């Protein structure tokens, strides 16, 4: 089953630093800065479209991971489209979760819209649990991140 969420947001930070921080500077920087999250590892590519990380997370001393693949990243129109999916620490009812990102230049800040589509196995309904659980993760890495740029 497919169930889409959207969520349109603003920054004071200028696209160019927000992609910069969260793209392409978002492997090194979130472990740092999210004690949950141990590392992220590219166990497959360049950095282009098809490269998979494994994102390592920690939750009461139990360690585990989930694959996250480049669908799409491109530096000029700050788009960043990845998929989350496998690994130990993935919810056994979603097959898959599908990310669209796109940051905008708005009045010296950003317009940021995301899309999110979880795929359920057969034609489950989504769990509010297993929405917020992984709403609240890519959200707490992002916010992060978009303070931390802030206060540099």
């Amino acid at each position: 089953g497919v169930h889409t969420f959207e969520e349109e947001s603003t920054s004071p930070v200028p696209p160019a630093k927000l992609f910069k921080a969260t793209v392409v500077d978002g492997d090194e920087l979130t472990p740092k800065l999210i004690p949950a999250i141990q590392s992220i590892e590219i166990v497959e590519g360049n950095g282009g479209p098809g490269t998979v990380k494994k994102v390592t997370a920690v939750e009461d001393g139990k360690t585990s991971y989930v694959l996250h693949k480049i669908d799409a990243i491109d530096e000029a129109t700050y788009t960043y489209d990845y998929t989350i999916s496998g690994g130990t620490g993935f919810q056994e009812i979603l097959e898959k979760v599908s990310f669209k990102t796109k940051l905008e230049a708005a009045d010296g800040g950003s317009k940021i819209k995301v899309s999110v589509t979880f795929h359920t196995k057969g034609d489950a309904p989504l769990p509010d649990e297993v929405h917020q659980d992984v709403k609240q993760k890519s959200q707490g890495i992002f916010k992060a991140i978009e303070g931390y740029v802030l206060s540099n």
